C-alpha cells in the first residue's frame, strides 16, 4: 500500500562489506527503503531513480557527477555534499570552522593551538619545536584520509618527529589524562565510547549541544570527533579531530540508528 | 582601421582613484583599449560586451554575477577568478600552495613555520609561545584583506600579543636582517622593492622562477610576494607573505607594465 524509497550507495568495497550488513539492508527493506548500490563503472544520472544518496568517494570525476545530479534533481538529499567534506581536508580549515561555534553550560569547549611546519630544513632547525611536551599528535596539512599515511599519529621523541613527512600539524597531547571520547554522531543521533589514548565521561546534554554545532558548521550529517577533558581545570573540553563518515558498524546497535536516520532524511520538509 | 578592446574594471573608489588614472586609460586608449567602469549597482549581464574583466570585488552577490558572466561567456578572461582569489584568506592554505612548487639554481626557497592560536584563553596559557623569540608576524587566520585589521601587524614583546584577537598565525621575524623584498608581479612580467622592515637584492632569474611558479600555483596575474633572506646561510629565501592586485600605481612606469599586460591579455591563445 504506501510507496518505497531507494537508498543509492556509492562506497568503496570495503567500507561496502563493513557499513552495508545483511541486517541494516533487511532492516531498512522492512521498513520500506531499498538500498542499491551506485555502479561505479557508470554515469550517476545514466542510474536509476534515487530518493537519498550516501557516499564515501573522493576525486573530480565523482565529485563532477555529485554537481550535475545536485543540479538536476535539488530536492534529492546528498549524505554528504563533497563542498561540506572537503571542510575536513585542511586540519587548520576544519579547526577554523569549529572556532566559529557560540558556546553561549557549566562545561567549557576549547580549540587546541597547532604547529605548522612546510619542509624538510623546518622540521630540523625550528626552535620552537625543542620547547614542545611530548606526545605530539602530528597529522598531515590536507589529507582526505583515504590513503593509510593520511591519519592522526603520536610521537614520543624529537627522533620520531624528524622521520615524519611535511607539510604537517603538531599538537602538544599532555593534558588529557590518557582518557579520549570518540563521539559518532548520525543526523540528530549522538553516541560516546570512552578510549585509553597511549595504547568519567562529560554531561550529554553539553555533547549534544556540541554535537548540534559541529552539524549545522560543517553541514555534515555522518561523522565523528576526538574529544578529551583538559584535567588542569575538570570541567573543559577539547576537540582534537573531526573524520567524516566512520567506522559505525564496530558500534552494536547501528542498523537501528542509521534505519532511522535514512527514514528521516527521505520525509525531508 | 583595427578593432578596439573592452576593458571592463569593477573596483572599490579608493582602488579607482589610485590605479585608474588618467595617464593609465590615455595610454591604453592610444593603444585601442577602453577602460569602461562597471556599474556595481547594475547586473553584469546587463552590462556592455568586454574583451576582459580586471575588479578587486569580494562578496557572494559579485561571486555569483562573476560565476554566471564565466558560465555564459568562456573565452572572457577575468583577472582574477575568485576561486584563486580564495587562495589568498587562510594563510596556512595559502603558504600550503607555495610549499608544493618545485624548486629543481643556487639560492634556496622555504616557507617558514607558523603557529596557528584559536582562542583567548590558548593566547594566555600556550606554553609554546613563551619559548617565540620576539619579534613576531600576527595575522588573523582567515582574513580577504578588505578590513584594515586584516593586515599582517608586528608585535615587540608578550603584552603586546595577549591584545590580538584569534584565531591568528604567528611566525618568528628575527632571521632576515631587517630587509623585506616586496617583489610586484603582473602575469609575466616582475619588479623588485628592498624595504627596511621594523619601521642586497636576490639573483633576478631566482625572483623570476618563483614568480613564475606563485603564478601557476595560485592561478592569480595580479599580486606581490613578500621575501626575505635567511641571513644565517645568506643564500635562502622565504616566502612570508602574498597579496591580490597590490597597490602597483605606487611604482613609477606601472601605465606601461598594465597597458603590455592588459594586452596580452586581449590576444590570449
Ligand atoms: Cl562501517
Ligand atoms: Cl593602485
Amino acid at each position: 500500500h504506501p510507496p518505497r524509497y531507494v537508498i543509492g550507495y556509492a562506497l568503496a568495497p570495503k567500507k561496502q562489506q563493513s557499513f552495508i550488513q545483511p541486517s541494516l539492508v533487511a532492516q531498512a527493506a522492512s521498513r520500506g527503503m531499498d538500498l542499491v548500490p551506485v555502479d561505479a563503472s557508470q554515469p550517476l544520472a545514466e542510474q536509476g531513480p534515487f530518493h537519498l544518496l550516501i557516499h564515501k568517494l573522493y576525486g573530480d570525476d565523482w565529485r563532477a557527477q555529485l554537481v550535475a545530479f545536485a543540479a538536476r534533481h535539488p530536492a534529492v538529499p546528498i549524505v554528504d555534499p563533497p563542498h561540506a567534506i572537503d571542510r575536513l581536508h585542511n586540519r587548520i580549515s576544519m579547526l577554523q570552522v569549529v572556532s566559529e561555534l557560540d558556546h553561549a553550560q557549566d562545561s567549557t569547549f576549547g580549540i587546541p593551538s597547532q604547529v605548522v611546519v612546510y619542509d624538510a630544513a623546518a622540521l630540523a632547525d625550528f626552535g620552537l619545536l625543542a620547547a614542545l611536551r611530548f606526545p605530539l599528535i602530528a597529522k598531515p596539512l590536507v589529507a582526505d584520509g583515504t590513503a593509510k599515511s593520511h591519519k592522526m599519529s603520536l610521537v614520543y621523541h624529537r627522533e620520531g618527529l624528524g622521520k615524519l613527512r611535511p607539510p604537517l600539524v603538531l599538537q602538544e597531547f599532555v593534558n588529557h589524562g590518557g582518557v579520549i571520547f570518540k563521539v559518532y554522531v548520525v543526523g540528530g543521533h549522538v553516541t560516546c565510547v570512552k578510549r585509553r589514548s597511549l595504547p568519567v565521561v562529560p554531561p550529554a546534554a553539553f555533547i549534544n549541544q556540541i554535537a548540534g554545532g559541529l552539524r549545522r558548521a560543517l553541514g555534515l550529517q555522518l561523522f565523528n570527533f576526538d574529544m578529551i577533558r583538559d584535567v588542569r581545570a575538570g570541567d573543559r573540553y577539547l576537540v582534537i579531530d573531526i573524520n567524516y563518515f566512520p567506522g559505525y558498524a564496530k558500534m552494536p546497535g547501528y542498523e537501528t540508528v542509521l534505519t532511522d536516520f535514512f527514514w528521516e532524511m527521505v520525509h525531508k520538509d
